């Protein structure tokens, strides 16, 4: 049966993973399916309670990785090998047996949500909570799912899918419609003006970016456009824009003014706006219209253990006007109808995890979350039918397991331009949280600044994230040399196809805390892989201080290495995987060096703290003995291989035929010097380094007219 409890142990393919499983912990393999590869786990208790905790078993001497909420809104990573190091509010746990990987997914069941936490005795406890004193249960059968396999990424995905088939209450990332903003450069007003944003500031930012040749095609009008008032917390007073967004003649005209300027005058395709899941930070001003009533956040133990300041946050103490569940659809619809009729294409929806703290006597955290998201999704589908929703501050399983439609999720805590501790931590967080969040939605690695000491560090990460790419530059503060590595002259980006994630290598070694390893992040394009390597040692969240701090490091520089197969799915980029020997052409985007890397050969990589390097990794095709080739792409862009749309080898003609998007310097590996390089039927000059095999030529202009991609032929 693979995964079983017998004696009082949890045994996984004949390895004891946990010992000392209580008698009252019960397992099953039924569901809709119903027979299922892993096991659902639950428990039976003596009394009704609105909260239970129960040990599942004792964990020692097995490497784990977990994603845990260090704050209400957000996860980060913690590695370890003893149950006692498992954090409070662990939402995802992956265990290694030394070859075999086991995932533990704590679930929502009925009105309860579960997570895991470690205790002093090295037990893994499941914590089940309804968040409502009137909602009480005593037995549970599907509050946790455990599944094992030999490919850690495949293991995760198969488990999520099994759970989906059981709950039917979410979709997987790959089944959802991504909104069109993901394929374009954007700009977000948040770090540029904070709440003092005005419509003139919006226009200024768009114009400055476009004037340097990297034009955004979406904008996020972030927090500060809405009509809010104090009663020191602010609450929503109406659904329309404030005075800063009213045309300065004609104050009857509203946010439609800036939207039309953006799109007709500056060429934007999309405009999004920010709002809280509750309207604003303090909710909506109490009243009949939407049934808003003052409510005060309930504290749960796990959240407040990791985040003690939450007990004295302004939202906790001054409360929120919570719109009624009976009127929530109407609130979202009236807000979104106003927005859509003004030309707005989507919303960035923040403050999402507050609902779990307000389910009071409304059925609790799960039911309240489900209700609000049901209404929000209906409103988004009606009013922003490109699927215009970015989920923000939303890392709770209550929202993840009801993620049926929305397709983009902020993968971490905010970019912080002025906080030096944050940069290394940001890269670790987005990468590790993406392992799990990217099963539900496309991860958004957040805005950044192009003029900043960490700009390249952040920029390169976004380029391999698989997610939307956007800066929050103040108008005029741009580095366009850096932005041209991310954005083409029409505002399109080279987006990779998957959530960027750590390599198998990096899943159980904490590169923020171990003092010894470099973080390596992989993604895929259609005909190449990509790999970024980061030193992010020297800072992380503190179990003792309970916030992000710097910590001692043994040295500045670390040396690790890369292999072609670190790009876990690199196979899928090969045009003939069954004959492929595993050799890759590896192009260092930062050094500009092409290296041939045979299957399993390592290359050493050395980096100091806050340094990085990006490598495009392309499968080599052996056309005949001595004639071998791999495309690289737009070598002056971070995610070079994202430019290759089509690739075909004709060994009988010793030819390669490609479809390439974009413009700039194009590169490929060839063992031999080409006879000819042809672009749309004309022959063009090229360079060839005989020593590395690097072929380069210039793609002068974007494709015009009926072309849409450059058609390139390379004759060898």
């Amino acid at each position: 049966p693979a995964v079983r409890i017998s004696d009082g142990n949890l045994i996984i393919k004949n390895r004891t993973i946990l010992t000392g499983v209580p008698d009252n912990v019960i397992t099953t393999s039924a569901s809709e399916a119903g027979p299922v590869e892993g096991v659902f786990v639950g428990a039976v208790f003596n009394k009704e309670e609105s909260k239970h905790i129960v040990p599942i078993g004792t964990l020692r001497n097995s490497r784990f990785m977990s994603c845990f909420r260090f704050k209400l809104w957000w996860m980060a990573q913690r590695m370890g090998e003893m149950g006692r190091d498992i954090p409070y509010e662990t939402q995802f746990l992956l265990v290694e047996s030394n070859k075999v990987y086991t995932v533990f997914l704590p679930l929502i069941e009925g009105s309860f949500r579960s997570c895991l936490q470690g205790n002093v005795n090295d037990e893994v406890e499941l914590c089940l909570e309804s968040g409502d004193v009137d909602t009480k249960r005593s037995s549970f059968t599907h509050s946790l799912y455990i599944h094992a396999g030999t490919d850690p990424f495949q293991t995760i995905t198969d488990a999520i899918r099994t759970v989906k088939l059981h709950l039917n209450s979410f979709r997987q990332r790959h089944e959802k419609k991504l909104p069109g903003i993901v394929d374009y450069f954007g700009w977000c007003t948040w770090d540029a003006f904070y709440q003092e944003v005005t419509q003139e500031g919006v226009e200024a930012g768009l114009k400055s970016l476009a004037a340097g040749g990297t034009p955004p095609k979406f904008v996020i009008i972030d927090d500060g456009w809405q009509s809010v008032e104090r009663d020191p917390i602010f609450r929503l007073t109406g659904i329309k824009e404030n005075e800063k967004f009213k045309k300065k003649d004609d104050p009857n005209v509203g946010i439609k003014n800036i939207v039309k300027i953006a799109k007709e005058k500056h060429g934007l395709r999309y405009v999004y706006v920010w709002h809280a899941i509750t309207g604003y930070w303090g909710g909506v001003r109490p009243g009949e219209e939407y049934g808003s009533v003052m409510k005060y956040p309930n504290m749960s133990k796990g959240v407040v253990e990791n985040d003690p300041t939450w007990k004295t946050d302004v939202m906790t103490l001054q409360g929120l006007g919570l719109v009624s569940p009976k009127k929530v659809y109407k609130f979202y619809n009236e807000l979104h109808s106003y927005l859509a009729d003004a030309g707005v294409d989507g919303v960035k929806v923040a403050v999402q995890c507050v609902l779990e703290t307000l389910g009071g006597g409304l059925g609790g955290r799960v039911e309240l979350t489900r209700q609000f998201h049901q209404a929000l999704d209906s409103s988004v589908a009606k009013n922003f039918p490109d699927n215009g929703c970015i989920a923000c501050m939303s890392h709770n399983t209550d929202a993840l397991y009801c993620s049926k439609q929305a397709a983009v999720i902020r993968a971490s805590d905010d970019f912080y331009p002025r906080d030096p501790v944050s940069h290394t931590i940001h890269i670790a967080s987005v990468a590790y949280n993406s392992v799990f969040l990217g099963e539900f939605m496309q991860p958004d690695w957040d805005m950044f600044h192009s003029v900043h000491p960490a700009a390249e560090y952040h920029a390169s990460a976004r380029a391999i994230s698989g997610g939307p790419l956007y800066v929050s530059d103040s108008p005029g503060k741009h580095n366009f040399e850096l932005l041209r590595k991310l954005v083409l002259p029409d505002g399109s980006i080279l987006r990779a196809r998957l959530p960027g994630r750590p390599t198998r290598d990096c899943l159980f070694a904490d590169p923020a805390r171990d003092g010894v390893s470099l973080l390596k992040i992989w993604n895929m394009n259609k005909y190449t892989g990509v790999l970024g390597v980061y030193n992010c040692q020297g800072a992380a969240w503190s179990s003792t201080e309970r916030k992000n701090i710097f910590h001692q490091t043994k040295t500045d520089s670390l040396t690790g290495s890369i292999r072609g197969r670190d790009v876990h799915s690199i196979s899928e980029a090969s045009t003939d995987p069954t004959t492929w020997n595993g050799d890759c052409a590896v192009y260092s985007q930062s050094r500009g060096e092409l290296i041939v890397m045979p299957y399993n050969v390592s290359l050493p990589v050395s980096l100091k703290i806050r340094e990085h390097e990006i490598f495009t990794v392309s499968p080599i095709s052996h056309l005949v003995d001595g004639v071998s080739f791999a495309p690289i792409g737009l070598v002056n862009m971070y995610n070079s291989g994202g430019a290759i749309e089509g690739l075909r080898y004709e060994a009988e003609k010793m030819k390669v035929v490609m479809e390439v998007k974009g413009c700039g310097k194009f590169g490929s590996y060839s063992s031999v010097k080409p006879k000819r390089c042809v672009v749309e039927s004309n022959e063009i000059a090229f360079e060839y380094d005989s020593s590395s095999g690097l072929v380069t030529f210039e793609l002068d202009k974007m494709p015009i007219e009926n072309k849409r991609f450059h058609l390139i032929q390379v004759e060898l």
